[PDB]
């Protein structure tokens, strides 16, 4: 199969999660193939297939951190190669390890952030706490991992430089996706959209490549509505089972965590305006293709306050105050 999928699948209106689960491996070489990366760095195929199936099972399944959220931001890195040219703004090499640690970004997540691993004292936080990024390190080791079992090296036959390059940039990818590192590039990625961008840079090479992981891990919130509902509710499950765990183990989880507390609309809101459409804005100013996608989010960021209202309980509720 080629991109046979379907007709909107390099559309940035289509939705990956309508893809049945069982037919996700076969899209990502479908992708692959699409950008040319198989046949251009000539992957071996049969390799690369336990590669993709690997990656699919080192995926756990709590409700939001699970393999359709890596195959979805899998599909918007494709998207950007479609849609923007990048191309001309990025080497080859440096898009196929995007779009390889799109997949292998979030890799045996617990549903759980990194203070959380620290908080509980986990294996992870042992290891990797004093570095941060406690689970993006993990995400990375666990590639890493599959990379060294037998016949999953997808880069086995690279050059000594290549397969050196692909390691730094896979490491820094997936290191970049922990968002409290990208609120501390935020100013350096502003810098790269005033003075413009440097095709000869390495720095602004390596800053863009943040960028576009960001804005793939957060491309949910680009869909219609549907969308940006259902993963909402995905990803606050998984939110206050944390916060949960936290109030057993004796802590004060975050407003965002703690399921007494957290207002879901202003938390909504608060994300789309300041994080995701800041994203989206840099997304556009450095590449005006990327314009409908700012809009999209901003669509969404303008329709959960046409729709908090609805969290305050007018009426009764079931038509019961027992829960009083
Ligand atoms: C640093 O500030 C925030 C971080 C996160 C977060 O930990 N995230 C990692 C887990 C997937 C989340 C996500 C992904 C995609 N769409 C999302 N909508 C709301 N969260 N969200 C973001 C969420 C926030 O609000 C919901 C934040 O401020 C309001
Ligand atoms: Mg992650
Ligand atoms: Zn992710």
């Amino acid at each position: 199969q080629p991109v046979a999928i379907d007709s909107n699948f390099a559309s940035f209106t289509y939705t990956p999660r309508s893809l049945p689960e069982d037919d996700t491996s076969m899209a990502i070489l479908s992708m692959l193939q699409d950008m040319n990366f198989i046949n251009n760095y000539k992957i071996d195929c049969p390799t690369l297939a336990r590669f993709c199936l690997m990656v699919k099972k080192g995926y756990r399944d709590p409700p939001y951190h699970n393999w359709m959220h890596a195959f979805s931001v899998s599909h918007f890195c494709y998207l950007l190669y479609k849609n923007l040219e990048l191309t001309n703004y990025l080497e080859d090499i440096e898009i196929f390890a995007l779009f390889i640690s799109c997949m292998c970004h979030d890799l045996d997540h617990r549903g759980t952030n990194n203070s959380f691993q620290v908080a509980s004292k986990s294996v992870l936080a042992a290891l990797y706490s004093s570095e941060g990024s406690v689970m993006e390190r993990h995400h990375f080791a666990q590639a890493i991992a599959i990379l060294n079992t037998h016949g999953c090296n997808i880069f086995d036959h690279f050059s000594r430089k290549d397969y050196q390059r692909m390691l730094d940039l896979m490491r820094d990818i997936i290191l970049a996706t922990d968002l409290a590192h990208h609120l501390r590039i935020f100013k350096d990625l502003q810098k790269m959209a005033e003075v413009g961008y440097d095709r000869n840079n390495k720095q602004h090479h390596r800053l863009l490549l943040c960028l576009l992981m960001t804005s793939c891990d957060l491309s949910d919130q680009t869909k219609g509505w549907k969308t940006t509902r259902k993963i909402a509710e995905l990803i606050y499950k998984e939110f206050f089972s944390q916060g949960d765990l936290e109030k057993a183990m004796g802590n004060r989880p975050m407003e965002m965590m703690d399921r007494e507390k957290a207002y879901i609309p202003e938390l909504q809101i608060s994300f789309m305006e300041h994080i995701a459409m800041p994203i989206y804005k840099l997304l556009q100013d450095l590449f005006p293709k990327a314009a409908e996608l700012y809009e999209r989010v901003a669509s969404n960021r303008e329709h959960w306050t046409k729709v908090s209202h609805k969290f305050t309980i007018r009426g009764l509720p079931n038509n019961s105050l027992d829960f009083l």
